[PDB]
């Protein structure tokens, strides 16, 4: 699988505790929170 | 499988707490919270 | 798996405590909380 | 798998404290918080 | 795996305390917490 | 008025993210959140 | 307003992030958020 | 107003980011986040 | 007001980062965050 | 206004940053973050 020519903004004004996962862009693999 | 030309833009102005995931584009892969 | 011509602009204006993970762009792997 | 061409902008304005793992770019491998 | 062709940008204006990892970039290896 | 002889147990387990007031035992004046 | 002869236990086990106010015991006064 | 006689025993497991005010006992005055 | 005879355990593990208050006891005054 | 008598504990095992106060006891006063 091939992925390309992508425009990505991703903002994150405020987050009070995170216990898993923050991704922007994720093409392939595992995440586990 | 393949993916190109997005334009993509995410907004998180305010999470309490989050135990899972949080994804702007996944193309694949395997997400557990 | 290719991946290439990407423009990613990351934004993280607050955050209180992160257990997890914050990732603006992953192609692949493995990541757990 | 190849990864090039890519252009990348990260902002972290103010982070308490992180336990875990904050990642600009992550083509492979295994982060484990 | 290749990596080229790249350009980063990454910023830390304000941190508390990591006790964990802050990798700008990573083509590959394990990084634990 | 007046407030005596009392037992009082809080457990507050997990909370996300509180915008307002927590508040154990309140005998009087006036809380705004 | 007397208040005497209180016995409190107060538990805060994990909090995201508190934006107003976490109070054991107030007997008067004005708590703003 | 008095206060006395007063057995208090806080805890504060994990916080992640406290922008308002913590407190265990307030017999008055005012507290603004 | 008087305050006396008081018994007081404050107990504070870990905080990520504090832009407030932390107070054990308060009998009065004002604090602003 | 006046305060006598009084048993205080204080523990901060663990804090990344603060900007604003950690105050034990205040019987008075203005405090500032």
């Amino acid at each position: 699988y091939e992925v390309h020519h992508q425009k990505l903004v991703f903002f994150a004004e405020d987050v009070g505790s995170n216990k898993g996962a923050i991704i922007g862009l994720m093409v392939g693999g595992v995440v586990i929170a």
